[PDB]
DNA sequence: TCAGGTAAGCAGTCCGCG
DNA sequence: GCGGACTGCTTAC
């Protein structure tokens, strides 16, 4: 098989290596790498080696990566460029493996580990690391077990050994409920006490060493954690056999108001899964705590016991023991859904970086186009030191408040990638400038043509057309893979919706689900057994298809966030080929794009209805508009269509065959405008949206900018089951509004579009009745919070105090003197609650730390206080005020002259 | 919130507005 | 009471 890295570190003088090689087995090496870098030489000194912009360059070969280093230093006293690729490792693993690099997962050892530890003080925090570790449990990827190290002597309390038989039963038998698929994966270690514990744990370690590691919070809790507590035992010699090169560093994370400390292990790939989730997810949660991120990725309960954490150990080892080996298979299960692991995989190995460089798009794209360029003997230039300057963006179109009934969208593909390979945008595809005219004349295409020789933006830049850009080529392939799994990821949606409909008509059989690739779309065989089966098999064929969907959405979303990194990176200062030239040059091209197919569009339409002047395009953002097609309904009337699917197809048909060459035809002249390399602006139809056919329902409505719902039938293809609202910016969309509240919003948005007034009417006056019944964590709002420390005087809000930053001061009194009491942490979330006159609180609000149910000692107090009104007014009502308003609609049934009987 | 761009919405504070 | 200047936070792209 082919060799590939595992992780790569440079220490000192050498690189240092964990491999996999050609017969599969992990090895580890050292190399005393001799890095080359580049300077600018003479025409006369022949050469292989040119950098991006054609000029000569001599390759210097250096004694070791010290000399190298030391070289761009005088560089730099001298004042004089110097070229090539300063991040050695990075050469290193492109000169090592100078192919594609072709993974084997199996090989690779992915460690997903937890760690417990008894504290009677607080928050046991890491850089002290003054409390014994008292559990571990850690999942080999390559053994499939879990390992767990259980302490059963403490200072805070001797116990007894784990029962995996009680673990194995269910809560309603007094058991733990740990699930019968890992019960005989577990391999349980009792120690009589921490030092044999951690001895035997690094033992292990040095045997099983990750390579990707893995869990919850593990950066900032439990690798520091142990890192520290080891340290603080045993000193730091034997801390670093963490390190399969005995080498670490205390690393400083700084953030905007203040910094916190991480252990960086040499030799290992720390891919902390929350920030995997967050990275990767596209959700903002209320809450990070793995029970609440468990709940809503799995639908599995939360861990429940009695008492603190604090008192777990020593009133219900079993429990204690149990739920730290679940937590780390509720990560593994996280993962199985979510596939972050896989994706990091792929992207690192594609770039050909450490793997925990997928977080940095700047780093994954530096390597990318290093390699690419490498290939052809081309030399990358130097980074340099730029002030960050704002610069342009996106054009959003100020939509007319009102409901809208029957709507059509589009929008551009991968439009920012797009941009920069239609025009060939690139570092070293400057051209040079043309003189700008304001961008409404090349809208409305009264401008002169910039040229008739290079490929332009309108905000004054010129491109080669001879050949294409590195830019544009690398984004071309990420793209391509982009649209490969996004393919899978709607076929397996598709596929979805078939079993749906299927699920109306269920057989009084036993069967199977079938077996199936859900992300190729059902044949007709398929589709004929499916309409045979059970909703047993049914159920359990559509869970797979949604996890295919899933595994789809991930691979897709992720490549396009990388993508669209790269257009973002052209503005980033810390990147290499960062150039406010090329940032603007698509930002403003897409400005130019939407407004001119607005018109494109707009004349179009006023052409297939006899008019003059109307607007059709009620809105766009960025790469999209919305066109109402109330017009092209009526001109074949509501009367002649059998159902709601019929005037869907109509209008599907219609925007297929009419409005898309139309609009193919509209780009195509631009693309000659701008004198453009290739033709990419590709705008398909998203979503056909109206209310049900013979409904009061109003379809849609707009209350500003970035403000809308749309009931859709067909989204990118796929035809519902039963019709999907997309909501965007609204207060359903927002993590700080009310759970509750969210689900009531959504259901007035759903009865607004769906049905109409009067049943508007119905469900406010209803949900208006009986809100204050609800849960006090369903009903509180939530938000981030930050500077706490700094709007903190004595205790009390200072000036310009926010009001979720109030509630956290509120609370920080009434908890007051409490060790135990868990506190609020800097930069976390919070849930904030109201709080009525002549409270015991002292002020309007409480905030409390999100995901979390407040303390016992309070919680009473802040139940029989809470502001039930105030609440209601300001997450509920304020925001169906805007709208009903915008929709024209009333959700309080108006007096009228029928009253009168 | 270490990590990737800008546009733009709403909550809330402070204070003006005769 | 609203709105403008401003901060904070959170979305849509
Ligand atoms: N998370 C982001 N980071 C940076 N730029 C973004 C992001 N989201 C959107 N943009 C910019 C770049 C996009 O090309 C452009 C249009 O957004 P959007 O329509 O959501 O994606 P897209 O056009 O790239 O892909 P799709 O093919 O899914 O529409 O807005
Ligand atoms: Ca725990
Ligand atoms: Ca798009
Ligand atoms: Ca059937
Ligand atoms: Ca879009
Ligand atoms: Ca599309």
């Amino acid at each position: 098989m082919k060799e590939f890295y595992l992780t790569v570190e440079q220490i000192g003088d050498s690189i240092f290596e964990r491999y996999i090689d050609s017969n599969g087995r992990e090895r580890t090496r050292e190399v005393e790498y001799k890095p080359s870098l580049f300077a600018h030489c003479p025409e006369s000194q022949a050469t292989k080696y040119f950098d991006i912009y054609g000029k000569p360059c001599t390759r210097k070969l250096f004694a070791n990566m010290r000399d190298a280093s030391q070289w761009i230093k005088r560089m730099e006293d001298i004042g004089l460029e110097a070229l090539g690729m300063d991040d050695f490792k990075l050469a290193y693993l492109s000169d090592t493996y100078n192919y594609e690099i072709k993974y084997d997962h199996t090989k690779i050892r992915v460690a997903n580990f937890d760690i417990e530890v008894t504290s009677p003080d607080g928050f046991p925090e890491p850089s002290q690391a003054k409390h014994p570790i008292d559990a571990i449990t850690h999942y080999d990827s390559i053994d499939d077990r879990f390992y767990v190290f259980d302490l059963l002597n403490s200072p805070y309390g001797n116990v007894e050994e784990w029962s995996i038989e009680i673990a194995a039963k269910l809560q309603e038998q007094g058991g733990d409920e740990v699930p019968s698929e890992i019960i005989d994966k577990i391999i349980y270690m009792p120690f009589d006490n921490e030092k044999e514990l951690l001895m035997e744990y690094l033992n292990f370690w040095q045997q099983k060493t990750p390579v990707i590691l893995t869990g919850w919070n593990v950066e900032s809790f439990a690798i520091p954690y142990v890192y520290n507590r080891i340290k603080n035992i045993f000193g730091e010699s034997t801390a670093k056999r963490l390190s399969p090169h005995r080498k670490t560093r205390v690393k400083v994370i700084e953030n905007m108001y203040g910094s916190r400390e991480i252990i960086t292990l040499f030799g290992i790939s720390v891919l902390d899964y929350i920030d995997l989730y967050k990275k990767f997810s596209f959700t903002n949660q209320p809450s990070y705590s793995l029970d609440y991120i468990s709940e809503f990725e799995l639908n599995v309960g939360k861990l429940k016991y009695d008492g603190p954490i604090s008192k777990l150990r020593e009133s219900n080892h079993q429990r204690y023991i149990s739920y730290n080996i679940i937590a780390v298979y509720r990560v593994l299960q996280i993962d199985a859904k979510r596939q972050f692991i896989n994706l990091s995989l792929d992207m690192g190995y594609y770039a050909k970086i450490q793997i925990q460089s997928v977080f940095s798009p700047i780093k994954t794209w530096d390597a990318i186009i290093f390699n690419s360029l490498k290939e052809q003997n081309k030399v990358i230039p130097q980074g340099r030191s730029h002030p960050v300057q704002p610069y342009p963006g996106a054009f959003v179109k100020e939509p007319i408040p009102n409901r809208y009934k029957y709507v059509m969208s589009f929008d551009l593909t991968s439009a920012y990638p797009s941009i920069i390979r239609q025009v060939n945008i690139s570092p070293e595809t400057i051209a040079g400038t043309f003189k700008v005219a304001p961008l409404h004349d090349y809208i409305n295409a009264v401008a002169e043509r910039p040229s008739d020789v290079y490929s332009c933006s309108p905000n004054g830049m010129m491109y080669y057309k001879d050949r294409d850009g590195v830019v544009p080529t690398e984004i071309t392939k990420v793209f391509n893979q982009r649209k490969e799994h996004k393919g899978y990821m709607l076929a397996a949606q598709r596929n979805g919706e078939i079993i749906k409909e299927a699920l109306h008509n269920p057989n009084l059989s036993v069967d199977e689900p079938l077996d199936v690739d859900y992300r190729f779309d059902f044949s007709d065989e398929i589709k004929e057994k499916i309409k045979k089966l059970s909703a047993k098999s049914l159920n359990e064929m559509l869970f797979r298809a949604q996890r295919t969907e899933v595994a789809g959405m991930t691979a897709q979303i992720n490549r396009k966030a990388l993508i669209n990194g790269l257009a973002g990176a052209l503005g980033n200062v810390w990147f290499r080929y960062y150039d406010l030239r090329n940032a603007t040059a698509i930002t403003t091209f897409g400005q130019m794009a939407l407004q001119w197919i607005e018109r494109k569009v707009n004349e179009y339409l006023n052409e297939v209805c006899g008019t003059e002047g109307e607007a059709f395009v009620l809105y766009g953002d960025t790469d999209s508009i919305y066109v109402s097609a109330d017009k092209i309904i009526d001109k074949v009337g509501e009367s002649k269509f059998r159902d709601t699917n019929h005037w869907v197809d109509f209008l599907d048909k219609f925007a297929r065959e009419r409005m898309e060459p139309a609009i193919d035809r509209g780009f195509r002249e631009m693309c000659e405008y701008m004198n453009n390399k290739q033709h990419l602006m590709f705008m398909d139809r998203e979503a056909i949206a109206g209310p049900p056919l013979g409904s009061k329902g109003i379809g849609g409505f707009w209350t500003g900018k970035k403000r809308y719902a749309l009931n859709v039938w067909d989204m990118e293809g796929t035809r519902y089951a039963e019709p999907k609202l997309k909501i965007m910016g609204l207060e359903t969309q927002k993590s700080s509004t009310p759970k509750a509240v969210q689900k009531a919003l959504k259901e007035c948005i759903r009865r607004m579009l769906q049905e109409g007034e009067e049943s508007l009417q119905e469900y406010f006056k209803e949900f208006e009745k009986e809100f204050r019944q609800l849960n006090y964590i369903s009903i509180a709002s939530v938000s981030s919070a930050n500077n706490i420390a700094k709007y903190d005087v004595g205790g009390f809000p200072g000036p310009k105090c926010p009001f979720h930053i109030r509630g956290i001061l509120t609370y920080n009194r009434a908890i007051k003197g409490n060790i135990d009491a868990p506190q609020v942490v800097e930069g976390e979330k919070v849930y904030v609650l109201p709080l009525r006159e002549g409270n015991p609180f002292g002020d309007k609000c409480i905030a409390w730390p999100s995901g979390t149910e407040i303390t016992d000692l309070i919680k009473d107090d802040v139940l029989h206080w809470m502001d039930y009104t105030v609440l209601l007014e300001k997450t509920f009502i304020k925001p169906l005020e805007g709208f009903t308003s915008a929709a024209k609609l009333d959700y309080e049934k108006k007096a009228s002259l029928f009253d009168m009987f």
